[PDB]
């Protein structure tokens, strides 16, 4: 399932076959590397605990054989893979589920002037934060946010005399946008 | 003269046909609101004091008959009005120059998909940071915020209902700066 | 329905006699001072949008033919009346269910001497923090303070000159709930 | 000497015998381990010196052949033992003075019903603070804090139906409180 | 009595002629603006309370039939007049005693060199840091600051053009104190 | 060149000789241990760029075939050695220029009488603070500060009958004061 920042979403998982409801016992992992496990709750006859850590940010639900995790506003973090045990008697089945998680992108453009030799060169900044994936290409005829999006910045320079209008584009997978620097204040 | 937001930047005046260098007292002001003029410093015989409150933002000196006030780092409270009254003995002349400040503007772009009723809505949102003037527009195929260092914000939405309007683009401008920003496809 | 503190609750609403699940508009409110319906969210066609205050406090979702909302940690402000409205097409139902919030009562004893004159006089103190009621009485053999959480803390002291006529025993309540603390002896 | 937090307390000092007053150079020392000497202050003729780490929480006086250390509200690093260096000219003579410090016991009960596999579990906790020495114990039919008392807690699970009353006896010494769990809020 | 800033002080007091030692209920009194009594503390038996405001910067004791107020380190607060209150049955006898706080004199001098129109003018800065009368005079050959701690502080600037009027002497007082600092040459 | 504390100051240098003006290539360098060197700022055609570190801190400019590096307000830390690198094409030439900073001393006289044994004896306190080179000295009938500064303090131990007046004498190089403790209190 692809949730974009700040949705809620669901992963759902379900037992087989197997038609018993609220008799199994469910639990539900984030998985981390290499598919190492992190309990976020339990449910079994519909009464349901969740652990202190996910606690506002996940709840688990049923309806009849159909088990589902809750993610009250995906957030970058619970992006990847989640794993539903469900358990009747000594015996155990897992299924795996995945969220991808998507900050649309922001793409900028700033551009700035040299101060050193002279004033006759244009630099334009182009950067588009985004996740999973940004990217950013000048046209001309890296790093990690507190929220855990990831900004790329590419500059590119222009003697005199300026080779405009210049075009970035911006892409985060198949999302993209452009940015079109056509002319300087002076 | 005009200098970008950071740049040093220098105002320069000298006196007629008057070849007297380090006889002539020279004060700068930084003309105000108001018709007040706030003294930023003064030179004579090679000594030159600068105001407590302009230090280290604004230095004075001479090469030979030009007097120069340089601003070490131009910040948009710097763009206004300037006097250099210069002295000899009783008699004085005073010129008046100008600073433009300009920061460069940003042009942001980025899209949101509605949550409720349902997924299908797109608003794409735009935002252009510059001094003095940002201005931005929506082209098919809400207030000036003050910025904590002088410049202005000013943003705009718009909506895009099944089947999206798309290619939709941005102009945004600051005087005869010009940029766009087009929103192109969406994650689907 | 009641939760204690911190506990996952669920109210619950369905329609009738009426099957219609997913094309049922349900939206449910906190109802406040007042007369006032305040919205925590909306479910339709199993797109569900929860209004920002209330996120991550609150969730809704459907099993078949009821409506959930699920409170994720019970705090005393979640004590009083919500409401389900239940739509279809132009015709409403609406379910208003009572949620009670309690924090179980601490019962605290704790026993001082006096300083002066001497130190004959046992002050002995009994303290409840409870919600909605706590109720503190000593037997023989002050405001109510508004704690961080909305609980209600509520003290007695009793001061015993010698002989001490120990075995005191302080009672705690909290509607039914009961508990008593007994000071038996002194440290000597 | 015992005194409980809070209070003034004396511990006093003589030398032998020897009867002279306020021609003894006195100096009193906490004692650490292993009898590890720390000075609090020095008294001669009536002038008296308290060092900088103990001023406001010791004083020292003099009445006749008798050596005074005052502890002006006794907390829980003043438990312990003290000396009473006593010296006249390369003569000397040591005493040592214990004071007990002692926090009257706090007793809490409080009870809490399960949340996972179901609600029909009441832990009750008892927790006693003193010192020096808390002990807690529950009747059927640890921590140290920021002030240096210590805090121990014990719960009692009861499946249903309930054995209610419980008692939870605390303990100081010989200090003792009574906590008893009477009925559920339901 | 007199103490100076940090010292441990003592103020006492006895009854007569009447040598009853422990039977003897004191309390002693800050007195304040004001005609107002506070209580410090009390003995009897033996059993001293300090007043929680008091604690840790005053003790009370006796030795025999002397009674004993003990500031722990004196502080510019406890300058001003006290009240030892003696009783015995339905008698008393109250005893007034002084205490004076004194800081110490800070005597500090330097000197600055003017900036502008040149570098030619000195003045000389003169300070006095004291409790309770700090006092600063300039000898050729403003207000009072309430510092953190109590004390007083004054300062006076005297300028020297050229040729500079050297060996000047800063006189500093303080009641009886006193204390010269001397400008007697410039770095150059 | 010397300038005191918060004085504007300046240096210079100029190429040989060589009359050649704006064509030259200028960079000042602020000398370290030993001898290396942190970029201030660069200067060709009167086109001038301070990096950031110095930027209010110190400007550059020309006049004629003169190079001028000015200190806005000279602090401490610009105490010490710069260099001049002058450029033009492939040829180069350096010029070393020093900058003394000073701050001028401040002189302070305080006394403290003894605690203990006794309250006879009084020691008096000079403290010097300056730079570069704060010196005390008393006659009879160290630490560093926050803005670079130096103290120097000296206790003088009087046992009664006080040995008054004392005189302390305070010197920074060719700078002198004089504090006298002429009485005491009491
Ligand atoms: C994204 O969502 C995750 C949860 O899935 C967020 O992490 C959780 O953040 C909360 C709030 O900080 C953490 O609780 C803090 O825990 C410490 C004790 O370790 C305590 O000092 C605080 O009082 C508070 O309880 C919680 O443990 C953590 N959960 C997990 C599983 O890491 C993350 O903060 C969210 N937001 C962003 C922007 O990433
Ligand atoms: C843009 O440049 C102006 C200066 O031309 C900056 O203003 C000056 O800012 C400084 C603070 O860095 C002020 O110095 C402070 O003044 C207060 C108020 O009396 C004083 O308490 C402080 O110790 C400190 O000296 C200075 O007076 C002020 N000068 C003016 C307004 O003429 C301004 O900070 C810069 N703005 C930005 C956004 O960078
Ligand atoms: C008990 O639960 C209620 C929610 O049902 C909690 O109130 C909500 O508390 C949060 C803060 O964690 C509020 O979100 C904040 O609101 C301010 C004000 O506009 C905003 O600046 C912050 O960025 C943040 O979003 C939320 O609006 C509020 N919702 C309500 C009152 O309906 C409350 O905090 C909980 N109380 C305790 C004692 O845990
Ligand atoms: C219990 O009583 C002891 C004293 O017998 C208390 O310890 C003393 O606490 C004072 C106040 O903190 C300490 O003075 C602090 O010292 C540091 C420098 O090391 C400085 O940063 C502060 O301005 C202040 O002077 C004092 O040194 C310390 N004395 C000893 C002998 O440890 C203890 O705090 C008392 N209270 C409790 C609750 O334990
Ligand atoms: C000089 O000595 C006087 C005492 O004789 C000092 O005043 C006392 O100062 C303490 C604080 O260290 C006060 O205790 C505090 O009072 C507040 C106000 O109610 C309370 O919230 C705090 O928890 C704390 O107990 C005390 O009441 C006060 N006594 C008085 C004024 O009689 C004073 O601090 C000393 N001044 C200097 C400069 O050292
Ligand atoms: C004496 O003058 C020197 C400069 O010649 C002063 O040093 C400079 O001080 C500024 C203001 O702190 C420094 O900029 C700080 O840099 C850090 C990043 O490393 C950042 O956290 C701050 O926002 C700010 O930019 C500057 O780097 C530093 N320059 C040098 C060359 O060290 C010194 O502070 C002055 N004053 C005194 C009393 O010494
Ligand atoms: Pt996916
Ligand atoms: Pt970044
Ligand atoms: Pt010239
Ligand atoms: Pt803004
Ligand atoms: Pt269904
Ligand atoms: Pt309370
Ligand atoms: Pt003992
Ligand atoms: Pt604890
Ligand atoms: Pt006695
Ligand atoms: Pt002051
Ligand atoms: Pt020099
Ligand atoms: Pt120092």
């Amino acid at each position: 399932v692809t949730a974009f920042l700040g949705e809620r979403v669901t992963l759902t998982s379900y037992w087989r076959r197997v038609s018993l409801g609220p008799e199994i016992e469910v639990s539900w992992f984030k998985l981390g590397p290499g598919e190492e496990q992190v309990l976020i709750g339990r449910m079994h006859h519909d009464v349901i605990f969740i652990e202190w850590p996910f606690r506002g940010f996940f709840d688990i639900h049923r309806s009849a054989n159909t088990f589902f995790l809750v993610v009250t506003a995906a957030n970058i973090s619970h992006d990847g893979n989640y794993l539903c045990r469900m358990k009747l008697g000594e015996t155990e089945v897992t299924k795996q589920e995945h969220l991808s998680v998507v900050k649309p992108l922001t793409l900028s453009v700033h551009s700035e002037r040299s101060q050193f030799p002279d004033f006759s060169v244009l630099t334009v900044t182009c950067t588009v934060n985004a996740f999973p994936h940004p990217h950013v290409q000048w046209l001309m005829p890296v790093m990690k946010e507190k929220d855990g999006s990831l900004s790329v910045a590419v500059d590119l320079s222009l003697p005199k005399p300026w080779h405009l209008p210049v075009t970035c584009v911006g892409k985060n997978d198949k999302e993209e946008a452009h940015g079109v620097y056509v002319s300087g204040y002076l």
